[PDB]
RNA sequence: GCGGCUAAAGAGUGCAGAGUUACUUAGUUCACUGCAGACGC
């Protein structure tokens, strides 16, 4: 499904995204929007044979099972799959869990490249949460 | 009992809520529910 802009903020708050770990909800509109274009079917495979799967662009390399990569881990314990339905529980979740651990949301490159210091307000600007 | 109007403006608003993500450029304007008025033959 390619979500529009404001059905999609409106989805990802209804989850537990809005001001997660204090960053607010224009932070993950904006980092669907970079890295997927809103669309949870989007894929791009890179350079060394691993996939990035849904609305985010979640690595099959460490984060979930796509058969095609050997040496994966699965950390978010998911057929790839699962990151391109329409429901994106499975991709939150899952990108919860990546932002829970490391660098945090530097974790997160599409949001780290544009979003970060920027008025992220933007974003839902318009939209009946 | 079957249509347009009920916002100058606007793609979109007759008032009151609703939230099935449908539709949409998200919406005081849109799925659903209450009640409508002046009209037309």
């Amino acid at each position: 499904k390619v979500f529009g802009r404001c059905e999609l903020a409106a989805a990802m708050k209804r989850h537990g995204l809005d001001n997660y770990r204090g960053y607010s909800l224009g932070n993950w509109v904006c980092a669907a929007k970079f890295e997927s274009n809103f669309n949870t079917q989007a894929t791009n495979r890179n350079t060394d044979g691993s996939t990035d799967y849904g609305i985010l662009q979640i690595n099959s390399r460490w984060w979930c099972n796509d058969g095609r990569t050997p040496g994966s881990r699965n950390l978010c314990n998911i057929p790839c799959s699962a990151l391109l339905s329409s429901d994106i529980t499975a991709s939150v979740n899952c990108a919860k869990k990546i932002v829970s651990d490391g660098n945090g949301m530097n974790a997160w490159v599409a949001w780290r490249n544009r979003c970060k210091g920027t008025d992220v307000q933007a974003w839902i600007r318009g939209c009946r949460l």
